[PDB]
């Protein structure tokens, strides 16, 4: 089996993606945020805290004729940016873009903490880490992709994110129309439970590649670029008027500044994330101080190559027996 669903920013800066899933029967259409570095499927639903609930799409398990309580199970999430959510468990019927898994955990949302509420767009998260790093208590559940492989074609999915415009998750093939060239696999590190890999180096607009080995992940759910402090200052030095601003929370630039690209090592090949992909916009409406897409990861413990990177290529995420990555340009 396959499935294809197209993923739509959720604002003009891309922010997040989200992706049409249909949960139960008869289908309950909920628009998620497809993560790559978490592995709960978990959604807003009937038995969120009502104050918490702010235009969402909810899911109600009653109304759904496969869904059954996982009895005594709970979940609690805790993700990077300091947003969580928690409450109990369903098992139910899931399809994403044609593909359809039964018995599939869906974590039923009892709270959600204010960054959840506030953004309407976003209806919950399907998790594509690996299996491991799951919150259900007393029993781990599998993520979607996990309980998918055996039946898919190929044990794989695919990233094609757009830049200010619509894009794909595949799953199960290889859309060998979505890219350009050939694709480049590199090794990946499961320790962890993420997509955890490392580069080969990076560039800064035209000038010279530096080799150096980055280590980080694959993060479909993190919006900006998480890199070394080295190569932040390195990337930024080249921006007239840049300058990490601690009030702000990062690097900011002047709204009247063009970018440089900013190019990553694949082994031997090479992604170019171009300038713009690197304007997140003015800090405040109306400012002309705007937020840069590339910041330091010096804090975070660990390097993020988040949806402006992996919008500039076409990205594979091989779950063979051990798995890789694949980069190719588009």
């Amino acid at each position: 089996s396959t499935g294809s669903a197209t993923t739509t920013p959720i604002d003009s800066l891309d922010d997040a993606y989200i992706t049409p899933v249909q949960i139960g029967t008869p289908a309950q259409t909920l628009n998620l945020d497809f993560d790559t570095g978490s592995s709960d499927l978990w959604v807003f639903s009937s038995e969120t805290t009502a104050s918490e609930v702010d235009g969402q799409t909810i899911y109600t398990p009653s109304k759904s004729t496969t869904a059954k309580l996982l009895s005594g199970a709970t979940w609690s999430i805790s993700y990077g940016d300091g947003s969580s959510s928690s409450g109990d468990v369903y098992t139910d019927t899931v399809s994403v873009g044609g593909l359809t898994v039964t018995g599939q955990a869906v974590e039923s949302a009892k709270k959600v903490s204010s960054s959840f509420t506030e953004d309407s767009t976003i209806d919950g998260l399907l998790g594509l880490a690996f299996s491991t790093l799951n919150t259900v208590s007393p029993t781990q559940q599998k993520t979607f992709f996990d309980n998918a492989k055996a039946s898919l074609d190929s044990p794989v999915f695919t990233a094609d994110l757009g830049y200010h415009a619509p894009g794909t998750y595949n799953f199960g093939f290889i859309d060998t129309t979505a890219y350009t060239g050939s694709i480049t696999y590199t090794a990946v590190s499961t320790k962890q439970g993420f997509w955890e890999w490392t580069s080969t180096g990076y560039a800064v607009g035209s000038g010279t590649f530096k080799s150096t080995s980055i280590d980080g992940i694959a993060d479909t759910g993190t919006t900006l670029l998480y890199l070394p402090a080295t190569v932040v200052s390195a990337y930024w030095a080249q921006v007239s008027g840049a300058k990490s601003s601690s009030s702000v929370g990062g690097y900011v630039f002047p709204c009247s500044a063009t970018l440089p690209s900013f190019t990553f090592g694949v082994g031997s090949a090479r992604i170019v994330i171009p300038g713009d992909y690197i304007d997140f916009g003015p800090i405040s409406t109306g400012s002309s101080s705007c937020f840069g897409g590339i910041q330091s990861s010096a804090g975070i413990g660990i390097n993020i190559f988040g949806d402006v990177a992996l919008k500039a290529a076409f990205v594979v995420f091989n779950g063979a027996t051990t798995p890789t990555l694949g980069f190719a340009s588009k």
